[PDB]
């Protein structure tokens, strides 16, 4: 039944890994954009005075 | 190996549910931070 | 072996649930603080002109 | 039920590892956003 155990762990590892990479990507996505937005607005505040 | 299938399935449902929840939360707070920032930028530019 | 299956799922559900609540708490923690920081700084920019 | 123990253990290690990684990332980006904000606040206040 060890091969079954191996398959159980492997299949859920793939699942866990996939959702992990997706959450990493999303966190990175929103953070990059928040930085962009902030740096853009700072340029306007300083641009207009 | 039907038992194996059910174990994987039951935990996949759990993993997927918590994943969708964390996604939703991240989107919620990021969207709000964007709104807040754009709001305050208007106030600063609106006050000179 | 169904009781074993049940125990496997339960034990990993507890684990998954715990790490979930922790990540939620952390996301909430940092977001609340970013909002606080932003709103504080806006008060200074507007306070000093 | 040693096989059961190893299944739980092996997946607990995986779950814990990805959890610590996501924590670290969240802390990394939040810390950086705080630094960026405090930096720009100084520039705006330093320019009038
Ligand atoms: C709760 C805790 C988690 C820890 C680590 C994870 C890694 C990848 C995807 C995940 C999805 C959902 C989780 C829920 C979670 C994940
Ligand atoms: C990208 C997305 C985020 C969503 C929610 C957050 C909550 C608190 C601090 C955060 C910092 C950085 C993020 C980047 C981010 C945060």
């Amino acid at each position: 039944i060890n091969e079954t155990a191996d398959d159980i762990v492997y299949r859920l590892t793939v699942i866990i890994d996939d959702r992990y990479e997706s959450l990493k990507n999303l966190i990175t996505l929103r953070a990059d954009r928040l930085e962009m937005i902030i740096n853009d607005n700072v340029s306007t505040i300083l641009a207009s005075i």
